[PDB]
């Protein structure tokens, strides 16, 4: 199977009559870059191709290198994603070295941006949060909060390597960023869907060999007071604390049943978690556009909402490591799958004045 982004969007209901106009998604990029093809698939699509601006941080900037395999495979992904469900909108794609600096710079230059001002931040990288500096930690964390603070909401994807986020030293780990409690992170999963209607949807897990959701608690950042009645579990890790459980929201992620782009001129299908936060995205800017006011920091409301404002994964689990399938999904926020996926009309109303 695979489905174009729109067809994903009716699944999940998303608002219609709503295109992003009058929004700015900005979009991190730690390499490769696009070619402005991208009208091709959009035209493709029968959507318009929404205007898209690249900029150059840290001295890197928009390079397709080819490989349909290396960056350019999740730029436009990134762009493909969250343009066809958020036309209106203008992209603003942030360009970076791939380090820690350049990350960070990319992150607080979008955040900070006085000409394009994104009202949205869409992430598709990172790494354990246990491979991070203590300072970019913090750096990021506080780039976090100050996009909270100027109303902002950055999306994370959690991860495509399972509760084990592709450490092979026998722990689980989460992602960051999407372990920051200042970040909505978008967790994966496998979505099969017809007449706009959800006929299953379950935990995204293909084994070692094909890739599964990130998800878990951080050892890192403690549970936060709006979690608190989410029943999160400790980490599975040995003396492990309570501490912030990742993810927050999911949605479709299995490349078994993905996404149709056009990767480097090429005709492909692709999931992961890269495309959740693009996805995510384009629905928060259509609310945006709907309530006349930037939502910003998402994560206290969501975990106040009714249930019935998301569709709850239930069955499966994320581990790719071993048999002992941590951790499991269940009813209600779990380890896979956080509140689940989104109902798009049920998000806005529940946020309407
Ligand atoms: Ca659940």
């Amino acid at each position: 199977t695979a489905y174009t982004p729109l067809d994903v969007a009716q699944a999940y209901q998303f608002p219609e009559g709503l295109d992003g106009q009058g929004q700015c998604i900005a979009i991190i990029e730690l390499g490769g870059g696009y070619d402005e093809s991208l009208a091709q698939y959009f035209a493709s699509l029968g959507v318009p191709a929404p205007q898209v601006v690249s900029v150059s941080v840290d001295g890197a900037s928009n390079q397709p290198t080819g490989d349909p395999s290396g960056p350019d495979g999740e730029v436009e992904l990134d762009i493909e994603v969250a343009g066809a469900l958020a036309p209106g909108a203008k992209f603003a794609v942030y360009f970076a070295p791939n380090t820690d600096a350049g990350f960070l710079d990319a992150i607080t230059t979008a955040i900070h941006d006085p000409t394009l001002k994104p009202s949205v931040v869409s992430i598709s990288w990172g790494g354990p949060e246990d491979s991070w500096t203590s300072a970019a930690i913090a750096a990021m964390n506080r780039a976090f909060l100050d996009a909270a603070a100027l109303g902002v909401t950055v999306l994370a994807a959690a991860g495509d390597s399972g509760s084990t986020d592709g450490e092979q030293d026998g722990l689980y780990h989460v992602d960051f960023p999407a372990a920051s409690p200042y970040v909505l992170a978008c967790g994966g999963t496998r979505l099969v869907a017809s007449g706009g209607r959800i006929a299953q949807e379950t935990v995204w897990n293909d084994g070692p060999d094909g890739g599964a959701t990130g998800g878990g608690v951080s050892r890192i950042f403690p549970l936060p007071a709006w979690q608190e009645h989410a029943n999160v579990p400790p980490s599975a890790n040995p003396g492990a604390s309570s501490g912030r459980g990742v993810p927050d929201l999911a949605g479709n992620a299995d490349p078994a049943t993905g996404y149709e782009v056009v990767i480097d001129g090429e005709a492909t299908v692709i999931g992961g978690t890269s495309a959740v936060a693009p996805l995510f995205a384009a629905l928060v800017a259509r609310i945006n556009q709907k309530l006349g006011k930037a939502v910003g920091y998402l994560n206290p409301t969501l975990y106040q909402l009714p249930a019935d404002v998301f569709h709850d994964i239930t069955e499966g689990n994320n581990d790719i490591a071993n048999r002992a399938q941590i951790y499991q999904a269940g009813p209600g926020w779990d380890p896979c799958t956080g509140l689940g996926s989104p109902i798009g009309v049920r998000l806005l109303q529940a946020l309407l004045p």
